[PDB]
């Protein structure tokens, strides 16, 4: 019912009991405090409207799927779609004050994988990791998500710009289904957990990224899609083509997009999406064997744009782009 919070947790790995079990970085601060893991979400009059972009350093997200401070964003992917590599890029190339990672997983190898990534990350002294493996009970698996959220909420009240990562909502929902059965069934826990992020008028912000594993979409993908403020789809087909990040721009959205980017930006993003739509249309004509050079000048122009459009979309995972670099690059692609 209560957990450790404070700057003393920076660099620490926290298990479903709230105890520090490992450290991936050591910090000056020793402030440790105690707060309850669940408390009510901010009243509607305490939330601020989402108005400021949360820059990720990822070209396709920052230009076409621009996130906002306080926004809750879903990441939908099947296994083997680079879900973990995208989250590592989000941590590495964004500009949050503090990163809180909650791993609701099965195998301990995944926890060590993240601890090893954090151990060599430039953001390591601003991160807290909460984990729960398969050996832990369903109750402990759920509490890992509440501990991570409460840790992020303390940093929000201190005024920090916080990024929260829950991986995954799917395995969290499974454990919540088991905890229900123990009561004879409490699923109401999902919206309650997901309304806690946001920007407070009197404090900082929690920008939250929730992972959802796809089979095709579970009812769990459909519900979760409707409460969040946007979703990124990781296309297994685009992954097999060698495109990383495997983000399907045309199937992804950020519902706060028009409120967090200016008018010049919105014009370039709309022109780029129309270019993507023409390219995927041209791809089908090519697969049909109906494209033949020199016959349709419109198709030839689209065809000659494919290489630099693909170049704009792809991104080395160790590289991050400023907002000015991204808008400059997308300008060249649409000319």
């Amino acid at each position: 019912l209560h957990t450790q919070v404070g700057r003393g947790l920076l660099g620490a790995v926290v298990n479903p009991l709230g105890e520090v079990t490992d450290k991936f970085a050591v910090t000056d601060n020793s402030e440790i405090l105690y707060r309850p893991v669940d408390n009510a979400p901010p009243l509607y009059s305490e939330r601020a409207a989402i108005e400021k972009p949360f820059l990720t350093g990822i070209k396709v997200i920052d230009s076409l799927l621009t996130c906002g401070e306080g926004q809750r964003m879903g990441i939908f992917a099947s296994a083997g779609c680079g879900k973990t590599f995208l989250m590592n890029m989000l941590i590495e190339h964004s500009g949050a004050d503090i990163y809180v990672i909650g791993l609701i997983g099965e195998r301990g190898r995944e926890v060590t994988e993240t601890v090893d990534y954090l151990k060599n990350s430039e953001k390591k002294s601003r991160c807290v990791l909460v984990y729960a493996t398969s050996d832990y009970s369903s109750v402990d698996r759920c509490n890992a998500a509440y501990i991570a959220t409460a840790i992020a909420e303390f940093f929000r009240t201190e005024g920090h710009k916080v990024a929260l990562f829950i991986d995954s909502l799917t395995r969290y929902a499974r454990a919540l289904r088991d905890v229900a059965l123990a009561a004879g069934e409490v699923f109401d826990s999902l919206p309650r957990l997901l309304e806690r992020p946001g920007k407070l008028k009197a404090g900082g912000s929690i920008t939250a990224f929730y992972t959802v594993l796809l089979e095709f979409a579970d009812p769990l993908a459909e519900e979760v899609r409707s409460i969040l403020d946007g979703h990124i789809y990781l296309s297994r087909n685009l992954a097999q083509k060698g495109q990383f990040p495997a983000i399907d721009s045309l199937k992804s959205i950020s519902r706060v997009f028009t409120q967090v980017v200016d008018e010049k930006h919105r014009i370039m993003a709309a022109a780029f999406r129309e270019l993507l739509s023409e390219i995927e249309e041209l791809r089908t004509i090519i697969d049909f064997g109906e494209y033949k050079p020199g016959e349709n000048a419109s198709q030839d122009k689209i065809y000659n744009k494919i290489s630099v459009v693909e170049s704009f979309l792809k991104q080395d995972y160790r590289l991050g782009f400023t907002y000015e670099q991204t808008m400059e690059l997308i300008g060249e692609t649409i000319r």
